[PDB]
């Protein structure tokens, strides 16, 4: 299993280095969006947490197709304000609530190294 904390102060580094194979040994899941939102990986732990099949997953659109929960001010309204800036470092409590068992989850958005995307990494509490 891939050994790297959740909320780790370097780990849009670490994860630069993980494919999809090496993404699915997280203890944590992990979701990578572009600036629009749009679901570019998406891995196993993720899908334990919330029901979701993650390769079908890839291509929707987080905000709008798979997530709509997360479609407010508090989730959505950060992300934009991150894109937006060109920078995003947050971390709050959730309810996740569609079409599922509601589980409150631990929520960290950062921008990742590469270019223009996004990492939202999520765990139960």
């Amino acid at each position: 299993m891939e050994h790297v904390a959740f909320g780790s102060e370097d780990i849009e580094n670490t994860l630069a280095k993980m494919d999809d194979g090496q993404l699915d040994g997280l203890a944590f899941g992990a979701i990578q969006l572009d600036g629009d939102g749009n679901i570019l990986q998406y891995n196993a732990a993720e899908g334990d947490i919330t029901g979701r099949d993650p390769k079908q997953v890839i291509g929707k659109n987080f905000f709008k197709d798979v997530a709509p929960c997360t479609d407010s001010p508090e989730f959505y309204g950060k992300f934009k304000e991150g894109v937006a800036s060109g920078n995003l470092n947050t971390m709050f409590e959730y309810t996740f609530d569609y079409q599922m068992t509601p589980t409150k989850v631990k929520v960290h958005m950062k921008k990742a190294l590469s270019g223009d995307s996004y990492w939202v990494f999520v765990k139960r509490v």
